[PDB]
């Protein structure tokens, strides 16, 4: 079997940017190498690794889990959204990590570490979630998971999807519900539609945008009550619910509406 390259959580490795592509108008594909050609990275269905560097004389610290998976070999790539400063009037400093490494050059390095995170998803429905991080996991296997993802929360959500439909005897079905600002801010569309189109009866996929085109057939607005009824398994099936995305869409969005729904706080789980 391939040579790990996350051994130890408490280790830094540094890695090396080799290749880069525009996404869309605020989002990159970083490729980084891993140590050899033939290492993979190490990472487990669920966690995630971090980025960390001194930026403007202070430590700065961020998760990200890489839209590459343990198959490929000898590389790491990341999707990440550029939160670009003298933009938004509340945030006129822009964001420290994803403008470092917008300015990074071919060539330069940046240490990872991992993997983390409270959940690992063990295959055909299993997955193996930490109450936190003094408890042993519980084993919670379903036969469907919900789905919610906000802007860049969803790479956790694809990485799990795309475990589940490797898998021909995983039967386990995805229920996704994906918002963006912007038709344009729907990232990865063609990846998840190309999974939708080839794991129909694995997996079901729901956008949502903020501001919708004139020409749309998805849903419109905040997450609400009834894209949760309609677009993730109804709580009787008892999925897991997993979600990803900006503070006031998990607590305002999500929340409220799986309680009115009926999904059990048990059942929830945000990355
Ligand atoms: C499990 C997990 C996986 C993740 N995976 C990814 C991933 O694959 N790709 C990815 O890009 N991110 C991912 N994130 C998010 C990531 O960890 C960082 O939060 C993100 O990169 C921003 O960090 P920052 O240092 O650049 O910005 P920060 O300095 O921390 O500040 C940014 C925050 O302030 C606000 N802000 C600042 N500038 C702007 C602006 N111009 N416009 C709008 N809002 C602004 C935003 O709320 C933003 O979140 C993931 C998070 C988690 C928890
Ligand atoms: C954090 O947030 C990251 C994603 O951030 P982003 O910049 O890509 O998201 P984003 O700013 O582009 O927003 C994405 C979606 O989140 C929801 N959202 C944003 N603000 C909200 C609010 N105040 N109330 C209810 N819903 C809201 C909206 O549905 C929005 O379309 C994830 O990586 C996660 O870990």
């Amino acid at each position: 079997t391939p040579a790990i390259t996350l051994e130890n959580p408490d280790i830094k490795y540094p890695l090396r940017l080799i290749d880069k592509e525009v996404v869309n108008h605020d989002t990159r594909r970083f490729r980084f190498a891993l140590p050899s050609p033939e290492h993979i990275l190490g990472l487990p269905v669920g966690q995630h690794i971090y980025l960390s560097a001194r930026i403007d004389g202070n430590l700065v610290i961020r998760p990200y889990t890489p839209v590459s998976s343990d198959d490929d070999k000898g590389f790491v790539d990341l999707v990440i959204k550029v939160y670009f400063k003298d933009t938004h009037p509340k945030f006129p400093a822009g964001g420290k990590m994803s403008q470092y490494l917008e300015s990074m050059k071919i060539g330069d390095t940046i240490e990872f570490r991992g993997p983390n995170g409270l959940l690992v998803y063990q295959g055909k429905g299993k997955f193996a979630i930490r109450p936190d991080k003094k408890s042993s996991p519980v084993i919670k296997t379903v036969k469907s998971v919900g789905m919610i993802a906000g802007g860049t929360g969803i790479t956790p959500m694809l990485q799990v999807i795309r475990a589940i439909m490797k898998d021909p005897d995983d039967h386990t079905v995805c229920h996704l519900l994906f918002a963006n600002q912007t038709e344009k801010d729907i990232l990865l569309r063609p990846e998840l539609e190309e999974l939708r189109n080839e794991h129909s009866a694995r997996f079901k996929l729901w956008y949502t945008v903020d501001r919708a085109p004139e020409a749309w057939d998805y849903s419109q607005g905040f997450v609400n009550e009834e894209m949760i009824r309609d677009h993730l398994p109804p709580p009787e099936e008892e999925p897991l619910v997993l979600m990803c995305g900006p503070p006031p869409m998990i607590q305002y969005a999500c929340l409220p509406n799986l309680e009115r729904v009926g999904h059990p706080k048990e059942r929830c789980f945000a990355f």
